[PDB]
């Protein structure tokens, strides 16, 4: 075998290359768009649907939608467009050749983990394929074997401690507010200074606002007094049609919401007390290097001033006496990526595939009882 | 004090009155008409602004122009035009005496309800006044304090899921589709009868046209074919000059364009999904005292048969094994008035008014801290 | 004295009411729920805590919280709420006349059991009490003298061996996993259906789905066999929006939890085997007559097939000449509170009463030298 | 030959060295772990068994389990590789070649004996090995050949009474309380302040609370009354966590077990009188030589004050016309090993070996006739 795909379908991005690079080839949006107007003009190559940075070009006349929502894939007739659009026309390989190495998130739901199992021996006929953890993945990327692990991209945000090579399943946090909801309140919080973003079309726009202009305020209370002397803190941004928008104390209000889901309405804690919950299901032993270790990973982990709030203020949680130390790496939006290259490339995983003779014998049940 | 105002200014009536009692007094068009002709004769008061009945009597000689347009203020000149039209000429009264509650929609910007704050007591020195949301006194007409409320006036039509007492404010859904994009849209397709209407003076004819002949088909495709045999569904209208017009299938396309929004090319859902998606994005034990309650209120919902799609189209978004309640009154037209005199003369609303004193330490702002 | 309260202060319900009856009049959860939501509508009465049916009833809208946490009182200002309750609102007494049997989990902490003391003297002024244990009160129940006591509530598990009026306190076991971690359970194994319940609010779905589909299956690696074949063993649900779910094999393995809390992360052993190593630990002349009487009680024990597969292996444990027997009441569930009821009717007990005069001499640390 | 090897077996450490030293090379606990978690990561030398130092450092994730209980090896299968790790991993020595001095507690069983025997020739095929008793070889080590010998470690205190060179063993004690029966205590004492401990993993931390805060009082009821003015007693100790406890009379109830074995429910006799019944049964002309020899041994004697209240109270037990001195050396901890590498490198002891030829012709039988 020459070398196996790792293919991170994510909510929001497709990641995808090959084992042992050191950056995924593909890099482009989980959209399907459909034409939602007439189309009087004749040939031309009117397709019916648009896959990835085709639907994120024409997005004017598109209806986009996302088939993976909080880490689910709910529309598998467009989860098999974006998978063909990937392997046929955007990696150029033939996947009866290459190992799939494939992502999703903890405590999903098992008919999304046997559906994925299905498609890729079914459909795509790949020789070998195998069902990872993103968080664990995280992990690979750092060189580390200890530590809870924020991931939190555009689906689902997730703790997962893991210790010396042992996770510990009884301590995995899942939160289904991201970066898609994020967007969701910048949409709702951009109207009271009078800018209506309503289709999906400017959803696109109202999450390319966040991805440069949006920060992590250290202090939300003070930043708020700060806005009232509303002269130091408004940027501008210039949208597709020409126009600019000016916008104050929402760049650090929809971060906000990571740290406070209330403002979402969401009876649960922020990313910084459900990091701190999860170590303290882990024994006592062991809290004293998950402390020490909190790798972040993903998108939504990309903010300015994210890890100095969550060192923060896991020092106000955490008893004083020992040192809390966010790992931040600069490549953590890819780091799901480089570590499933780092695991697909080694030669004690080569035995640790599903293969197509193992899936005959035991159908799409086979996933459980191999990967976790 | 004697008793308080309650102006419902809706973006195409101005709904006015006293507190405390069942009808308003003052009911006239939001309508600031200009000349656009010669003026040959001397004298004979010309007067350069019409307000109100004075531009919808005499609108073939003016330029009509509405200052609110889907909710939001944008011509602050001509509002205060209204106002004065309102107080003095309309209902008579000092403006320094009474205080005075406005109205306004959800999801608003909020420097609208900062400029009203603004002039009501600079310009007319109100001695307090207090900003409602429509939704919210749409439910007090009705005396129940569960429901969510499907407000649709001329300019928004907007979701309000209200529990016990307690609102949602995550799951407000706001919407820009009403009764002036439906006029528009009936101007449209009477064009293809062959009657063109251009002027602003003829909008005024086609709104008058859909307020009397346009109605809610129940099933739209049966009744689309229906319209084939076109003998029994025609009916005629006489405009003001005498000619009559032959409206066929326009008589219930229009009114379907609140549920397939699509015709007038929105990238958005009806008012039907638009109301099961506000409730599933609610608590899921208070879904079923929402179901039970769907409150409807404005103008945009007095066409026959609304009340009998939507209870026949939530069901089929719904479970089946719990009944949908569309509650319609005969008099949901105003019944945002109706609750603004009901609360504007409760002994316990009495101290959540902004005063004058008040006002005057901390300026326009006062209103978001103490309003919503 | 007319008569004596006996309060069965659980951490799920609160079991009241008076000596000498059959069953206790007061019979509520021991949740206090604070509004999260904005409250928009004036008067009707907006309280700002609600205790026991009325959170039961309002949870949509409220953040459900429980004061008693694995037996050990966490939130004493709300848990004298409960208390205030009721006493006042639910059995309608006044406390400073009736004498107030209190109960509480043996292996507890000692400032659990001095700050009920003082509340109920200093806040409530009741002329005596006495703090008994849960384990003791459910042998009264069963008007048995001998027996070791497998008493699980939603809070701890605890057997307490007890031969002829004598308490072996040196095996008494205590284990920290009951209903409320079997609650905990079942929603993260709900999830892998696909059934995301997040808020406190279906956390009581969830315990309510718990209490009527969920059993203890005799054998559990057959039954999971038999779950491969899934037609007979899948139940449904009907959840309050209306919806339904079907649930499988999470019919047996949240149960099993009990019998493997490995499941849950913890280094510990079964009910089956807390109850044969807490025999071990008595003297080797009562452990034939400890055999013989396995006293079940508290709801955690209600579930179908529980008292079938102690009574199966135990045997597996115990040496096979001699007779082991499970006794399972049918109403085990409110026989802490039965045997409060018995306890506090008698006239040998009116002696062992912490009286008024007595606290004021020695304070709050008169309760351990005269307790247990 | 060029030395020996004496392997002091206790209950809870292994202690081992080589004759003829003045310490042990090799201490370190006697603990297999076995890993109890998922085990996710791939690769990095994930073992199935941890021995002794390495089970102490990743016990966080262990299931930590002792084989010697009371003395009795009950888990020769992970007792053979505690030796296993010892001879190679620790001492890092061929066990072909050197004779091996082995100890343990008198009034053992029988099969021990032999079933260490066995495994010494077989498994590791020594050229010859001695079984010693324990409290002998604490009388080496303090030089002296006559005393009674309170050895008390982990798993047994006995006493052995020795005149000058000749053991009594109708007068030898053995008592199953020792340090691990004091964890145990501590644990359900530290309970009713609030700290709960349930894990082996905790056992590990509660016992390091024993060895560095736990006193023995040398009057328990006025130090008990002294906790009372809860000042000048209470010493904090801070977890691996961070957290702090607050330990106040816990600090001396624990080694008042040794002289009230009540506490544990236990119908015998303290450390104290099972040293005076055991001089009770010796000949009435050697009690005056074993009043005046108390050697002190273990690490159970290791407690501040227990060499004053020994003195104490045998005194009170003791007729008044003569003294009693109890020897407390400094290296007590150790002297079972000492006294082993003193007896190892004797000149007359070197025909006391049972030899790989003698074993051949008896069989494991060979070791009672030979040793005890
Ligand atoms: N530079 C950035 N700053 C802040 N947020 C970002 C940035 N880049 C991406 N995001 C957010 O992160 C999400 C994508 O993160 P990613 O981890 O790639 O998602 P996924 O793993 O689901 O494909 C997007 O929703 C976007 O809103
Ligand atoms: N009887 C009717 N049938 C159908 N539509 C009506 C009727 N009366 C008014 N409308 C529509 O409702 C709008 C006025 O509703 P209203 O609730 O008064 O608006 P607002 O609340 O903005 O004042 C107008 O656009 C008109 O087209
Ligand atoms: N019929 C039932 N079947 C199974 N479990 C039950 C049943 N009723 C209650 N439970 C569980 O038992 C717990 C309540 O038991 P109970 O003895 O009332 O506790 P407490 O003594 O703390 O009041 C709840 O967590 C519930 O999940
Ligand atoms: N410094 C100390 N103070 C008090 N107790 C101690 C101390 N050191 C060890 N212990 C107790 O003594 C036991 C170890 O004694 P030791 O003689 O080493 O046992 P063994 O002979 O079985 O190896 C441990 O269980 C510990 O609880
Ligand atoms: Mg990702
Ligand atoms: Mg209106
Ligand atoms: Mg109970
Ligand atoms: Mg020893």
């Amino acid at each position: 075998e020459t070398t196996a795909l790792v293919c991170d379908n994510g909510s929001g991005l497709v990641k995808a290359g090959f084992a042992g690079d050191d950056a995924p080839r593909a890099v482009f949006p989980s959209i399907v768009g459909r034409p939602r107007h007439q189309g009087v003009m004749v040939g031309m190559g009117q397709k019916d649907s648009y896959v990835g940075d085709e639907a994120q070009s024409k997005r004017g006349i598109l209806t986009l939608k996302y088939p993976i929502e909080h880490g689910i894939i709910t529309n598998w007739d467009d989860m098999e467009k974006i998978w063909h659009h990937t392997f046929y026309n955007e990696l150029r390989v033939a996947p009866e050749e290459h190992p799939t190495l494939l992502t999703e998130a903890p405590l999903n739901p098992k008919a999304n983990r046997e559906k994925m199992t299905q498609i890729m021996f079914e459909t795509f006929n790949v020789p070998a394929m195998y069902v990872a953890i993103q968080a664990v993945l995280s992990l690979y990327a750092s060189g580390r074997t200890t530590g809870i692990v924020l991931d939190s991209g555009d689906g689902v945000t997730h703790n997962v401690p893991i210790y010396e090579g042992y996770a510990l399943p009884h301590a995995i946090m899942r939160l289904d507010l991201a970066g898609r909801d994020l967007t969701d309140y910048l949409m709702k919080i951009l109207t009271e200074r009078g800018y209506s973003f309503v289709t999906t079309a400017e959803r696109e726009i109202v999450r390319d606002i966040k991805e440069k202009l949006c920060y992590v305020a250290l202090d939300f209370e003070n930043e708020m007094a700060t806005a009232a002397s509303s002269s130091s803190l408004e940027k501008s941004y210039e949208l597709p049609d020409g126009q600019v928008i000016t916008i104050g104390n929402e760049r650090f209000r929809c971060p906000e919401t990571l740290f406070q889901p209330s403002f979402i309405g969401m009876e649960s804690a922020g990313i910084h007390e459900t990091t701190y919950n999860s170590i303290m299901k882990c024994d006592i032993d062991i809290r004293k290097d998950l402390y020490a270790n909190n790798v972040m990973s993903g998108g939504t982990t990309m903010y300015p001033g994210i890890a100095d709030r969550m060192q923060k203020e896991i020092t106000a949680l955490a008893p004083s006496t020992m040192k809390i130390k966010i790992i931040a790496p600069p490549e953590r939006k890819y780091s799901v990526w480089i570590g499933g290259s780092i695991l697909a490339s080694l030669s004690t995983f080569q035995q640790m595939w599903i293969t197509k003779q193992e899936y005959d014998e035991a159908g799409p049940s086979i996933v459980h009882r191999k990967c976790f």
